[PDB]
């Protein structure tokens, strides 16, 4: 099955997706010159306020908080999106070096980890019937830097002590994603996929300007979980990004000058 290994890594995936070659398949590296200002753009809305977390999962790719998506209670707007998103999950791809980590990259810059905050168009009914439309999600990312420590962050780095490997859960309740945000929500926005199997098109990127700080001692938590099962050999959860993919005929916006 697929993963980040030498075996069964990004490299490989096109085997059983092979759409994984496709047209328009993110991450990108986002080329800070040619990104074109769009005055047409609105500001971002995101409405957290009312954010119900459930539960945060290993599921053997990268950690997941999981959000009650049954109703408007925390969602995305504006920007480049006609209609309502849900936010459904956050999750991170991060490196087993501080100078790696992100999926997407700016200049060919690097980050040390990536957030994602995935979101589903309401007009469509269900995530799983979304995730077959072209505009059926929204992700926004956000880099993360190593420097100082990131506080709304810490609830998250407590709990992975509990979800180490793969397959357990833990009750993950009263979580404000609104503590990882970054004061400014400049952006850049293309449409892409999904950056994992199956790597489907469905996806408005949304991209922030910013990055949020982190700790070294926050992030060295992320690479203590494991990629296997209990009682399989150990294997750390680190490096689960996969590299920039081919832009081709693709503009990315910038919602600022
Ligand atoms: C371990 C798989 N994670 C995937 C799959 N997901 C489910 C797909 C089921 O339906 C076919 S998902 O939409 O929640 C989502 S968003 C991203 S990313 N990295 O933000 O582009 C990856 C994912
Ligand atoms: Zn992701």
């Amino acid at each position: 099955h697929w993963g980040y290994g030498k075996h069964n890594g990004p490299e490989h995936w096109h085997k059983d997706f092979p759409i994984a070659k496709g047209e328009r398949q993110s991450p990108v590296d986002i080329d800070t010159h040619t990104a074109k200002y769009d005055p047409s753009l609105k500001p971002l809305s995101v409405s957290y306020d009312q954010a119900t977390s459930l539960r945060i999962l290993n599921n053997g790719h990268a950690f997941n908080v999981e959000f009650d998506d049954s109703q408007d209670k925390a969602v995305l707007k504006g920007g480049p999106l006609d209609g309502t998103y849900r936010l459904i999950q956050f999750h991170f791809h991060w490196g087993s070096l501080d100078g790696q980590g992100s999926e997407h990259t700016v200049d060919k810059k690097k980050y040390a980890a990536e957030l994602h905050l995935v979101h589903w168009n309401t007009k469509y009914g269900d995530f799983g019937k979304a995730v077959q439309q072209p505009d059926g999600l929204a992700v926004l990312g956000i880099f993360l830097k190593v420097g100082s420590a990131k506080p709304g962050l810490q609830k998250v780095v407590d709990v992975l002590d509990s979800i180490k490997t793969k397959g357990k859960s833990a009750d993950f309740t009263n979580f404000d994603p609104r503590g990882l945000l970054p004061e400014s929500l400049d952006y850049w926005t293309y449409p892409g996929s999904l950056t994992t199997p199956p790597l489907l098109e469905c996806v408005t990127w949304i991209v922030l300007k910013e990055p949020i700080s982190v700790s070294s001692e926050q992030v060295l938590k992320f690479r203590k979980l494991n990629f296997n099962g209990e009682g399989e050999p150990e294997e750390l959860m680190v490096d689960n990004w996969r590299p920039a993919q081919p832009l081709k005929n693709r503009q990315i916006k910038a919602s600022f000058k």
